[PDB]
């Protein structure tokens, strides 16, 4: 039983700025979140029940990036959701499958409702039940793409390839709403995670995707350079009007539900809570705020492309203090911004 | 010889455990596990010897439901002899009881032998001591077969000196616990992960196990301290509001709370400078309730690991450090958190 | 896709003490801004337009130092506060150029008013456009002192020195009002951004300018001890009574208007600054003393009877978080207000 | 400029347990402050018009410690508080000096007074005034214990013994009212500066004083397993009923007022500490005692019966800011006053 090393999260490392030739409006957001799947914005948001169902798909892939749709509703339903989204433009979109006794069954339900991924998402995604879901997934459906999660190691990510996923969803532990970490006691903070597993999926030809644990357009940017293909959230994306659940208005703010999937709850040991976030309106607008935090961070890297950004990205680590220091400190803030907030 | 900086050592908040792959699921787990070599318990967990939180009534509860509880010394040779009796004839249930160095040490643990006391645990501020050792050796002199735990302590050196002595486990430990003050009143102690792996990883080479006892506060921090190698974990804060803790329950604006102190606490010593301190903790129901909580954290944390044993856990585990803002990130962050969850509190 | 190493900012870091010969009443600030420009003191106001405009130029130079006069004007206006600032005596004022489509006119409009130092200063200085600026400045106005910016790596010294910079302003993401760093995700805290640019520097020939992120005194005097030639703030000069903005009261307390340039306001679409308020500080001359009164004292604490002795001699140790409470005051009711501290 | 090391401070540490055969109430805490003077208690209240005058002095020195009375009124009645001290029996007294003027003239008065040591205490003691003001007193009166400081490096240990020291005061910013890491940039966290002087005063046979940053009894067990002789102390003992100053009272509270001695009010350039108010904390005896027992414990846990054998068996570890927190108290709601802690 031994100490690795020290695991970072995104709010210990910063990226260096890298000569520069290319200007913010010039550089491309397009990434593969697999080999047959192109996203034009690397964004993806969360197969929970408080993020996505089928309004949140279509805004997503209408503003370039991908939905999953949640799986704590019938077989039914999540085909019927999955089929509205197909049905709206031929846009992309992706369906939540569990390690269950109807796994093939919902399988076999959202591929007739023409799901372009689905996604094997699971608490320990480096398990025999995801390994061998996966294999019977591809052995009876062999191009239909898949990714497997959730995980935290380059061997997770070698064993999930083995077994012929297409991607691998990285994050144990650092979504906003959960608990494993303190409950169950394990994980690894998300940005270490994310540069370790997508160095290994690169050097194996599959790509990883950076799941949980960002609050910031900066955050993303740090997970794309560390060699995530996309970013999923479910926090950025649950107060946002195409999100499922009311608005609810409570002393003179306005509200929406976000939980957990393994909170009490949404379950109805937990692994995560239930809350509330703040009302964010329109999806576009966010979208708008993340990438153009995006763009600015590669023109800052001199990065025309993802694939650029990942090559020629250098952290460095800064301590409480440079924390302190990279926050606005020292002024009592007035206006809002649309990209920040404390 | 001078004065030196060994290295940093760490707690359990400041590590978390890398997940393995697995083949178990945490319902297929087991937490069986040797408390010394002639008593094994069900569950790991033992709640603590102290005045505010094992008397009979826990220690009763404790063993039903697979660990077990010592016996608080705070009391007459004799109370304390029937608080293990009720232990013991409350259908065989395992039961431990607490003794200290003092002149009449041979005499109090002559009446919790009697009272047919399965483990006696000789604690004390500092394990590491020649009273201590001196004591360990006189009691496996007239009591070969009774098991002896012997603590606190804090390194590999005092391992050895109690297994020498003839201590059947120890118990690690020195400023941890919630109620503590000896860190900040004396400057010493060690950070209690690294003191639970440095201690366990010298108690497997001598085949003696080690106990981490105190600054225990989520069911993930008693996962951190099997897979650093201890064999069971002592708490104190847990379980001082539970029911079967002694202590009635004050009611104060809406809160329910129940009295929770260090021994060496000035209450404490009343019933020297403090090393404790004295307050009050939530009422949490029963221990059925806690417990459930406890395991299914501990089973769903070797079912990341791939462990379907305690010793499986601790082979495989590896550890990362993580940073304060990476603390940040693995408790729940940036949400309104406006339902309890049994498991986790702010 | 790695990591190169743990960098510092100012709190990270504290200075040795020397054994010293000097008095802090005898040391000398004086400082090389540029090979043609020196400064009595190293300290330069914000190119920011709730700090600098010629009232705050005017009182910056009067005091030894220089400010840098914003563009968020016209050409014409921009023109014609650096000309306020020349007939105001003997005044060195500088004006802030950005990469823009009228470039080469604004500084044509400033040259005119008998300007300075330029300061072509952009949210990323290691780039192309910062790049071909200065040479087609220096190309034109030679002898032009030209200050580049902001940069935070020692390759971007070497190409900005390159082009002809006559100096380089360093700062990614420190100033107190900015985003950068939480938005795109880019920075270099700013204590060792200025230690290995400085040090590039110092080999090449070219000074650099610790900007943003200083709050106290004893913060210049590591930027000083580290390599910059001068340190530039805004947030310390925007409260002052020569900054631009009323004065605004509420409940008892006084306050001024501070924003970042790349805030929603001073824009007026994704920002890289904020907009708020801080306190009202009164006159320029009372903070620069203060600043001053610190920066020889810890001259005198280093030994150093110049700031190039105070550069050449100086040995920093890290702190932990647990040090940075022990290096402020700790464990008091403060009851009383210090010219120089504030919670 | 280079980074040397992260150095810490009491907060960043703890002590390893070693093999103990002893009770803490059986451990001696005598020690020697100079190669002449043994003190029962390794304890000294600072020179501060806020600490020591004879009132404190008598009661340190009752307690087995001593007090150093401050420099802050006239050559003629610092005599005097040093006359009333050595007249009120066999009780030691110290008395602090400046580089001054009239240096020589206080000196002069105090030693008529009969005082037991004086102490050279200057912001920057590595420097020339304090090393030509030791040989000046030592010249005149070779016998005279003299105590020069503060320093923070084993350089200044160095050329302070070689000057003609008979120790040395270590500490350059830790202490709770001190700015000067603040507003001049300089100091060394406090652990580290006492363990490597103590390291070079050892090897050159010259005690040093951990001065500064002490909160609770367990920092000063790890000042004295650093290596320091003793330990000195204002913000412990300016609460206290021996201390100069009224008690006022504010809601129900009781305070004394604590002010470093670069504070303004102390002055009455540029200021290097803060004014406030502390609690009251009643007569001085009670303080100790919990001091006392807190070292004794530390002691015990050390298996060091007496005090220079701490040093030679001290393993210190480091601890993160979450190993902090698991040291205090936590997860408890404290309702019962404890005499050795608070928060
Ligand atoms: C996103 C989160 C956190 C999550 C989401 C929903 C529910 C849960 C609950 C609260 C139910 N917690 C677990 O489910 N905890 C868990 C822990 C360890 C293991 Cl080993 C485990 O089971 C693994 O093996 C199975 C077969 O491969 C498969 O279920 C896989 O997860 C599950 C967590
Ligand atoms: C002080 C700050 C932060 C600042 C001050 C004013 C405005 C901005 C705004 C909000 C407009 N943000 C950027 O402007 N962000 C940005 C990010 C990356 C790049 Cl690569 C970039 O462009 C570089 O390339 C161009 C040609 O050299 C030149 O404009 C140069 O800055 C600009 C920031
Ligand atoms: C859980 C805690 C902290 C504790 C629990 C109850 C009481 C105490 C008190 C406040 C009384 N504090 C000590 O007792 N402090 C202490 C410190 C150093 C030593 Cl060396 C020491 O004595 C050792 O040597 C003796 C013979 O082996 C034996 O008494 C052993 O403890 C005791 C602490
Ligand atoms: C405890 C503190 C902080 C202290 C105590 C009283 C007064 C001060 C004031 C506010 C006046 N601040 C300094 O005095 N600051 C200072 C800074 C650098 C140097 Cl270099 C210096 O003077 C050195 O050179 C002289 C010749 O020996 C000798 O006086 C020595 O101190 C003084 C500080
Ligand atoms: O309750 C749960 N426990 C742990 N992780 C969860 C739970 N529910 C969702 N997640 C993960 O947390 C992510 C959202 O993280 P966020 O973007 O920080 O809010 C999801 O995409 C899932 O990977
Ligand atoms: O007063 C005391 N001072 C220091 N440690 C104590 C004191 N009383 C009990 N302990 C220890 O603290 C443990 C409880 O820690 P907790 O589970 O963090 O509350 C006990 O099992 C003892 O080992
Ligand atoms: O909005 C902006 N975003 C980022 N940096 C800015 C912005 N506006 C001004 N700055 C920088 O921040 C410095 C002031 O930092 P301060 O002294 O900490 O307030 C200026 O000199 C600029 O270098
Ligand atoms: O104002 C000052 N500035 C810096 N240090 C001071 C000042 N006044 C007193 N000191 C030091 O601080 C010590 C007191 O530290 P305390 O015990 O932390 O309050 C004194 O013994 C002096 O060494
Ligand atoms: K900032
Ligand atoms: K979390
Ligand atoms: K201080």
């Amino acid at each position: 039983a031994r100490i690795l090393k020290t695991a970072y999260t995104f709010d210990d490392v910063l990226l260096v700025p890298n000569k520069s030739e290319v200007l913010p409006n010039e550089v491309s957001l397009k990434t593969q979140l697999t080999k047959k799947i192109q996203l034009n914005i690397p964004l993806m948001s969360a197969s929970m029940d408080t993020v996505t169902e089928s309004k949140m798909a279509i805004a997503m892939a209408r503003e370039g990036g991908i939905g999953i749709i949640h799986k704590n509703m019938t077989i039914e339903d999540q085909a019927r959701e999955v089929d509205r989204v197909k049905r709206s433009g031929g846009l992309l979109c992706g369906a939540s499958i569990g390690v269950t006794n109807d796994m093939m069954e919902r399988v076999d339900a959202v591929v007739k409702a023409k799901v372009d991924v689905i996604v094997l998402d699971t608490a320990h995604g480096h398990s025999k039940g995801v390994i061998e879901g996966v294999k019977r997934i591809k052995a009876k459906y062999p191009e239909l793409q898949v990714i497997a999660g959730n995980i935290a190691t380059p061997e997770a990510v070698r064993d999930l390839a083995e077994a012929g996923a297409d991607c691998v969803k990285v994050g144990i532990g650092p979504g906003s709403i959960c608990t494993t970490r303190i409950v169950a006691g394990v994980g690894v903070p998300q940005l270490t995670a994310v540069m370790d597993c997508a160095e290994e999926g690169k050097k194996l030809g599959i790509p990883v995707i950076a799941d949980g644990g960002l609050k910031y357009s900066g955050d993303i940017v740090k997970a794309l350079a560390a060699g995530a293909c996309a970013a999923m959230m479910g926090s950025i994306f649950a107060g946002c009007e195409e999100a499922p659940g009311a608005i609810e208005i409570y002393q003179g703010r306005s509200y929406k539900v976000y939980r957990g999937m393994g909170s009490l709850g949404a379950m109805a040991v937990p692994e995560g809570v239930e809350g509330r976030i703040a009302y964010k309106g329109h999806l576009a607008d966010t979208i708008y705020q993340l990438i153009g935090g995006i763009k600015s961070g590669m023109g800052y890297l001199g990065a025309p492309t993802l694939e650029n950004l990942y090559e020629n990205a250098n952290f460095v680590v800064q301590t409480s203090a440079g924390f302190r220091e990279s926050h606005p400190h020292d002024i009592n803030i007035t206006k809002e911004a649309p990209n920040y907030s404390v």
